[PDB]
């Protein structure tokens, strides 16, 4: 089997991407944030505290002929950004882009934090990290990918995120029309449950490439690129007037600037992030200070190749017995 679904940025900054997902029978279509940095498929639902719902589409298990309560199971998750949600669990039929899984754990939110309520465009998350991170208790559940792998033509999915444009998630095949050149594959550690890999170095603009190992995760659910303070300082030193603002919570730069590109290594290959991808616009409406898309990881504990980095590439998440990542330019 394969599936192919379009993913669409939620706003003009590419802060997140939503992908339609069919849940239940008859189908209930919800727009989910596909998140390679977590392992729970959770949704706004008929169970979500009414005051915490503001515009989202909800899943109503009682209207699905295929829904069943996963009796006794609960879940609770918090993300890197301090957001959280929790609830109970149903199993139901879930389809993405024409690929169907039966018996998928659909985690129904009873509570969501303010950051989810305030974003009316995201109806829940679909986790695509390793199932060892799934938060369902007392019986951990599998991701949609982990359940689909029993059926896919090839045990892979690919992320092809757009810059201020739609892109694609494919399951079970690699679209050789979607990238240029060749795909460079690199080793993955699953020790922390993430798609964790080691970049071979970086360059700033037209500068020399610095060969240096940078461990980090490929995380479609994180907007920005979080790297070591040394790397980030070297980047922003090339932008006149850029500074790390303690009042704003990272590097800001004059909105009049032209940003340099940023290159990261994948083995002997190089992925170039254009400078405009690193522009996240005014810090507040009408401001002439703009927020940077490359930020320090020093207060996280891990480096994160978020959307800023991933949308410069065609990315293969190889879930073969020994998982690997592939990157191609596009
Ligand atoms: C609550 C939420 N924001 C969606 C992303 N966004 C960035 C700026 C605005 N929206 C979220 C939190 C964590 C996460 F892994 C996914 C989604």
């Amino acid at each position: 089997s394969t599936g192919s679904a379009t993913t669409t940025p939620i706003d003009s900054l590419d802060d997140a991407y939503i992908t339609p997902v069919q849940i239940g029978t008859p189908a209930q279509t919800l727009n989910l944030d596909f998140d390679t940095g977590s392992s729970d498929l959770w949704v706004f639902s008929s169970e979500t505290t009414a005051s915490e719902v503001d515009g989202q589409t909800i899943y109503t298990p009682s209207k699905s002929t295929t829904a069943k309560l996963l009796s006794g199971a609960t879940w609770s998750i918090s993300y890197g950004d301090g957001s959280s949600s929790s609830g109970d669990v149903y199993t139901d039929t879930v389809s993405v882009g024409g690929l169907t899984v039966t018996g998928q754990a659909v985690e129904s939110a009873k509570k969501v934090s303010s950051s989810f309520t305030e974003d009316s465009t995201i109806d829940g998350l679909l986790g695509l990290a390793f199932s060892t991170l799934n938060t369902v208790s007392p019986t951990q559940q599998k991701t949609f990918f982990d359940n689909a792998k029993a059926s896919l033509d090839s045990p892979v999915f690919t992320a092809d995120l757009g810059y201020h444009a739609p892109g694609t998630y494919n399951f079970g095949f690699i679209d050789t029309t979607a990238y240029t050149g060749s795909i460079t594959y690199t080793a993955v550690s699953t020790k922390q449950g993430f798609w964790e890999w080691t970049s071979t170095g970086y360059a700033v603009g037209s500068g020399t490439f610095k060969s240096t190992s940078i461990d980090g995760i490929a995380d479609t659910g994180t907007t920005l690129l979080y790297l070591p303070a040394t790397v980030v300082s070297a980047y922003w030193a090339q932008v006149s007037g850029a500074k790390s603002s303690s009042s704003v919570g990272g590097y800001v730069f004059p909105c009049s600037a032209t940003l340099p590109s940023f290159t990261f290594g994948v083995g002997s290959a190089r992925i170039v992030i254009p400078g405009d991808y690193i522009d996240f616009g005014p810090i507040s409406t009408g401001s002439s200070s703009c927020f940077g898309g490359i930020q320090s990881s020093a207060g996280i504990g891990i480096n994160i190749f978020g959307d800023v980095a991933l949308k410069a590439a065609f990315v293969v998440f190889n879930g073969a017995t020994t998982p690997t990542l592939g990157f191609a330019s596009k």
